[PDB]
């Protein structure tokens, strides 16, 4: 069960060539030459993606091409010139002033194809943003870290002190403004998109905690 | 006094065609057809970079390359390409599911070609510069700069300050007035010292003491 590809290719030696690629990446290579053969094998057959060698200037290639897209949406690479090796570049070791042009290679036949053949409360910490109910929320790096903090916690009473630490140990944070600042303005951010919602209590001297659901962390 | 380019290319036609595209592109091109005269041109004329086709007659290209490596570390672009396919192709509408596999053309080595190649502020990206070198500035630290320096001798206040940071779409901070002028001083002392460029006096507020600024 793996993407399969069909290789519209006259020329037996590149045809062939074509499959050893392909196979090798794991595909299931099929040769076609051509012809009339073409059309009713990908209404049957249908492949993941089809690999059509336009014969220019001939134009068979791209009235062929025209056939296949009128009644299907499958993938076509068309390919305009003569695609050939380049093993001399094989071993070749690249420096930092050394800027190689990628060749017309079935190597790089291969690399296009593989590109082609490709809880209200959201927060995601590899891109640092969170959401309720959808909404996109505009935190700063350390509002951030305290909702991350109370929501992943909720019912969990959280010192001054504690969040203090948690904004310590988070660098992409630096703040000259009080927790009970931040505590403010993430809950009137938030309150912004609910006010229906006890999202976080602050009880002086005690901490503050989280009233809302879990964080669902992605 | 711009870019001086070396082009290594056999193929006359081809040749004058990079010629053309690189000298539109602001570029100053120089073209040799012969392996024999790239070396010592590299060393008598050395170019800032080297356009070199892999493949040309009588000497191959990476022979060739290993040699001007040995004594100069100028940036050489490996080249396998060749010219566009127009008028075959032209016309032809490219769906999401058409993909065209086609070799280099000579618009798009150009184009990876430009790649590898006192107060200023451009408000359109958003960037600021002092004696030609950029500045590296929060939107905090931007929209300071250019309040301060519109207005140079003109003294702000925090609290007039703060009003700018508000009104400022762009700045999301959890720092200070304080923070963001000793900050984006900071950065300012990095590049020239013993120039004054802010001064800040308690209760009395912030000044711009340079030239001032050169918009857009």
């Amino acid at each position: 069960n793996t993407p399969r590809i069909l290789i519209v290719e006259d020329e037996p030696k590149l045809g062939q060539l074509l499959i050893d690629y392909l196979r090798a990446a794991s595909y299931a290579p099929t040769l076609i030459s051509h012809g009339d053969q073409v059309l009713p094998y990908v209404r049957q057959t249908p492949p993941d993606l089809i690999l059509l060698d336009l014969m220019l200037p001939g134009t068979d290639g791209l009235m062929l091409c025209r056939e296949i897209r009128r009644f299907s949406d499958i993938p076509i690479v068309m390919v305009t010139a003569k695609i050939e090796e380049i093993d001399r570049l094989l071993g070749l070791e690249i420096g930092a002033d050394d800027y190689i042009c990628k060749p017309y290679s079935p190597r790089e036949v291969v690399a296009r194809v593989k590109t082609i053949l490709r809880s209200p409360l959201i927060i995601d910490e590899g891109r640092f943003q969170a959401s309720w109910r959808g909404k996109m929320l505009d935190l700063t790096p350390a509002e951030f870290r305290l909702l991350k903090t109370l929501s992943h916690e909720p019912g969990k009473v959280f010192s001054r002190e504690q969040l203090l630490n948690h904004l310590y140990d988070d660098y992409r944070v630096v703040t000259d403004r009080t927790i009970d600042s931040h505590i403010k303005n993430l809950r009137r951010k938030l309150e912004s998109l609910d006010a229906e919602q006890s999202f976080i209590r602050a009880v002086y001297g005690v901490g503050y905690r989280w009233e809302a659901d879990a964080c669902r962390i992605v």
